[PDB]
């Protein structure tokens, strides 16, 4: 079936739990790939150590920088940036699980979760999956945006990988 990923993430270096994601390989199998591929690190890069770099409230929150650490970076495990896989899977509601991108087709390795309906990034931005477990998790790493993006607390991705 689909895979199943984690992010244990910590803020200022407290652990708040874990977010599990479920990747929708069904739909976007390429998408997916890269995404669980980032978790495992099994290409010798990825996620793990990475910050949550612009958070949001009740908007999202964004991570997947691991070359650069500021937002401007990250890469795919096919090369720097990947095509938009489709659009079939819509911005519907919290917990939605979406690529960053600077344009059509610049996927690489940033990401977001949504922490509202975000409907306006409907057919620009690449969903891929969608929280199964720790919105909490979601809701602090929010609690700890700001307007302009700016975190208020160093939110890292301590640990990640597959579940199933
Ligand atoms: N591969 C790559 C991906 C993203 C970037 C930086 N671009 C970026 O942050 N763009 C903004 C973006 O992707 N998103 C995700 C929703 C949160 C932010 C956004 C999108 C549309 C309108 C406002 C904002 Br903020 C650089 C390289």
């Amino acid at each position: 079936g689909n895979p199943l990923v984690y992010l244990d993430v910590d803020a200022n270096g407290k652990p708040l739990g874990r977010v599990v994601l479920e990747l929708k390989a069904d739909v976007v199998p390429k998408t997916a790939e890269n995404f669980r591929a980032l978790c495992t690190g099994e290409k010798g890069f990825g996620y793990k150590g990475s910050t949550f770099h612009r958070v949001i409230p009740s908007f999202m929150c964004q991570a997947g920088d691991f070359t650069n650490h500021n937002g401007t970076g990250g890469k795919s495990i096919y090369g720097s940036r990947f095509p938009d896989e489709n659009f079939t899977l819509k911005h519907v509601g919290p917990g939605v699980l979406s690529m960053a991108n600077a344009g059509p087709n610049t996927n690489g390795s940033q990401f977001f979760i949504c922490t509202i309906k975000t409907d306006w990034l409907d057919g620009k931005h690449v969903v891929f999956g969608h929280v199964i477990e720790g919105m909490d998790v979601v809701k602090k790493i929010e609690s700890f945006g700001s307007k302009s993006g700016r975190t208020s607390k160093k939110i890292v991705i301590t640990d990640c990988g597959q579940l199933s």
